[PDB]
């Protein structure tokens, strides 16, 4: 697509979120960069409001696949890239087993050379001693897959997978994730077919940082799709054995 | 800096300009909003006077850098908003090579909500069938980077960059300019180190307006200046494999 | 119009005002500067009978719409400078929430070079120990939203708009005007789509000054009707795009 | 090392080459897998310029030595895999027989679960009617030997070898390699004995790809090191002969 | 066939295998070398998960018929040589007397120059103080014949024979093993006449190896087809008589 050639090198992110869960207003501003080449994010957020009234782990998914590494086989299957500049909306529920959900409503577009994520979030129902208002996550992230499949009524994906958020006593919270991507342009976009994101996530903190934050590394590559080449690596293996 | 609480939101702008080039006078008025989170600026200038003498792209640079998003981890070298709201005197030399020049003297103030940027411009030396008075360069504007660099003695910056102006054949019109800007105010400002601005503009025509004008979409992004996060990335790079 | 310009520098500004509130008489007289191109009023009032009978800040809007700054797209809609020279008369009906109500009538109009504001006051049903009679008013003001539509039967506007009065117990105050404006003149005038005027007031006292006055310092912008430019800025984004 | 673990199952691989010959400039992208229990590997490349203007074999040994089988018995030999995840730079100059040269830096090194070659080639001196620039090598490959040598002093390795190209004249084109391997981490690397890798690669075409490529399949198994398991086997069969 | 001719020198060997014996995990890796030309394997095996849950000997037939010396006379039978390089599956359920089973499914084939031969091993149904859980087979192996027939449905052979365990109070264990190979190309395949091969197998342990591990050497040689030599034998004697 056209989108994807704004994806060969570095790209600069901004992430701005305002959120409220149970009442707990918050906002969230994030710099970094991502290059698609090598599925790679780069990512510093900061509360802008103080303290983080849940635990960072949670908003992660809501914090670019427009970023993921699409083999070059796959390339007619990236939706996100081909929705660029003029952007997508993504929008989310969230459900936290045994516990409430988070809402959520971001458009991911190009302002310049920046690659924009402008998110607003809303959580209820969550329990005052459950795993998020509990602050009982663990600081660490494991690895998932995210399953995509074409929303051809919609022009469009819809997007399901389960976060699985390692909890202090040994335990994991699910977190259901049900997610659609729409254009915001008008111009035509890749539709594409079932396909997952491999993502790889690690977690830490800026030693020089006083503000509460998150410090994110992420790797996102895409998966699912093959195109036979392993009968033609066959075909080698017993082409070059007939001649030696 | 108390003056970057000011630019949080978007904020309206107003621009007004006297010129007098080779003795041909004239006046322009602007407005437009700008978003300094994004770092975009989104203007329309009408010459009042009738015909503009000059090439519309001649003053684009003359026509807001308190608008510049800057990164997160150099917001302490904004000397820009910390000069507001009382503002800062923006004086300019431009040299048009092989041509003749434009000096420059500009307010950039609050008025009320408003940004204000209020000019007067005087071109000398010019030649008859120069690229500027023979009106030979294209509609259109290239990106570059505006070097900063702290004044000490004059409590403010000193700010020098070069325009490459495309010309119908082919050729570029280069323009030198030389730049210093001085708070207004008593308060204390920001004077930074070393950086640069990034600057993209795009220029077009309001297709309802009959009078002489130009519509700007211009994004400025401050960078030069990092903070090591590159060795903390790398850092959590060798921890993820170290456990996984 | 012919009458905006009229409004194109700064322009001196007299106010004079005689008032009777629950039977106590006083009159003011108000001298300053009105710079339209920037909706700037700066204003000095003072109390010619003595000590003013009500809080300074419940006269703010009865002692200059002429000078708003009305943005280049919405000059079509500026009813109050297509009415000068000749002017306008301007009549309100203010009621003070769980109080009394005053009811105006004003002349605005020019007389040579100067802006003449000439207003007749009259106040009735105040309470002897309601915030206005007791004086219990801060002295402050909130910015407003000044609601304005064409009137055409009468050739002129209706505006409509509810201030927030701040109250020393932490308390409100409000003061709901009615208000219609009529030219003075026979000559065409622009009535105008639905728009509001933003304000924003500063309220202060003059060191030097020993005689019951106020200072006032004021920018009214229009706002409220746009002409698509946003669609024009983002074709511009789309097409920098396609081109880099 | 802690760093062969990383090699326990199928890697991808993703490739990446910036090169410069006579000052025909080019870039190629490679995607595939290894497989370091089997020294295999699957690659397939694209010149993503449109035509590669040197012969395809000219360029497999710069196009991934973590890859290579090293028996159990010589595992404290495999600088490469200790290197990793940092990874490590490997410089080439490649001399033609009878014509140009190349010079060559790479990095390779993990990111994220993705195994990535990042090289930077230029190609000097080479004859017009030579057999690169005059494209007279067969679309083949030799197996070959691969010296190795520790470089106490670098903390790294010695690579030497010679590759023979076929030459569609029943001629052979030699291109000998001198390389050297130096550790981009801190942390401690294996420095071995002197031992060779084994190489045997297969170049093919892909039928449905319209873009020129080539694909690669190579194995690479260490040897030239052992831990005198023939007098065991020797023992063994003196000790049933003596019991039978 | 030509598969016979990837035989012909000493050829590199790779065994792995993950095994689970009633719930015990383990893996096993394997290298040595085959040279067919003699019947000649000689391998060494590591327990790479710790402690092995089974004696070693109850591996040996798990852990290489391709490896066989057929006598020129009966080239014509050998199915596992005329399945290379693409390789044959083979499957067994072994039956251990009195006692549980192992079923297992390897895939034999080349990769490169290397022979690999890949197996899953499952094992149940085993008694806690049998002679396998109990560890009471002596560190030895027998010699033994392995029946071979053609199963022409299947493209392939059914093979047939009993191993003799000796265990530490001088009784034997015996071990049913009922195998089949079917080819994994798509090439011709030698179906054979019934014959065996007959095996030879010493065990021992490397000197220097302090993981659990064992070395082996195994000779293993086809017999049971004649093609009447002995008459011509006779013949000669009988003509030599004659003569002296």
């Amino acid at each position: 697509s056209k989108g994807e050639e704004l994806f060969t090198g570095v790209v600069p992110i901004l992430v701005e979120l305002d959120g409220d869960v149970n009442g707990h207003k918050f906002s969230v501003s994030g710099e970094g960069e991502g290059d698609a080449t090598y599925g790679k994010l780069t990512l510093k957020f900061i509360c802008t409001t103080g303290k983080l009234p849940v635990p960072w782990p949670t908003l992660v998914t809501t914090f670019l696949q427009c970023f993921a590494r699409y083999p070059d086989h796959m390339k007619q299957h990236d939706f996100f890239k081909s929705a660029m500049p003029e952007g997508y909306v993504q929008e989310r529920t969230i459900f936290f087993k045994d516990d409430g959900n988070y809402k959520t409503r971001a458009e991911v577009k190009f302002e310049g050379d920046t690659l924009v994520n402008r998110i607003e979030l809303k959580g209820i129902d969550f329990k005052e001693d459950g795993n998020i208002l509990g602050h009982k996550l663990e600081y660490n992230y494991n690895s998932h897959n995210v399953y995509i499949m074409a929303d051809k009524q919609k022009n469009g994906i819809k997007v399901n997978f389960k976060i699985r958020h390692n909890i202090e006593d040994g335990s994991v919270q699910l977190a259901d994730h049900y997610q659609q991507n729409t254009p915001i342009g008008d111009g035509p976009v890749l539709l594409p077919d079932n396909h997952y994101l491999s993502t790889q996530s690690a977690l830490s903190k800026d030693p020089n940082e006083k503000r509460d934050h998150m410090v994110l590394l992420e790797f996102v590559t895409a998966a699912g799709i093959t195109h036979g080449m392993d009968e033609l690596y066959k075909a080698m293996a017993k082409e070059t054995a007939a001649a030696k």
